DNA sequence: CTAGTTCAAAGTTCACA
DNA sequence: TGTGAACTTTGAACTAG
């Protein structure tokens, strides 16, 4: 055999996870995206058909689909706090 | 028991006052590092569970007004 | 006597076509 | 523009005895 060092991946985009953010294992990108969205109650529109692939290379291509994938994966809006 | 500073659930007496783990930690740190804050608004920010972290000056002042004593916190 | 600590998960910044 | 890597506080859980 061989020794295993624990790696977590983003449940939104499959990128390497910096830990759990807002209730789910996510990267710094998806954490920041979700924060900014929730902070100003931003709403987006999918230019395609609400089924855009959300991965490291595609995540920035559709804010709508990225946001719905955050919620579908269990990211909690109530875990986003007020400004400091 | 409720936290006399923010109204959250109190974990018991801390530095003379019934407070939450948040106000304990925040008061401990403020004293240790001898921190000075400045209010962003008008020295009368509402301090409660959801708003406690919005202004450190008004929280520290509510910590003193509710009776927290600096001399209770360990120095170095 | 009536205190102490840790560190994940909250926060915020700022370089870049 | 809006992103995300790299940073600063916070507070739930727990410590010694
Ligand atoms: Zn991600
Ligand atoms: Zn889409
Ligand atoms: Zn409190
Ligand atoms: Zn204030």
């Amino acid at each position: 055999g061989s020794h295993m060092f624990t790696k977590h991946i983003c449940a939104i985009c499959g990128d390497r996870s910096s830990g759990k953010h807002y209730g789910v294992y996510s990267c710094e990108g998806c954490k920041g995206f979700f924060k900014r969205t929730v902070r100003k109650d931003l709403t987006y529109t999918c230019r395609d058909n609400k089924d855009c692939l959300i991965d490291k290379r595609q995540r920035n291509r559709c804010q709508y689909c990225r946001y719905q994938k955050c919620l579908a994966m269990g990211m909690k809006r109530e875990a986003v706090q007020e400004e400091r």
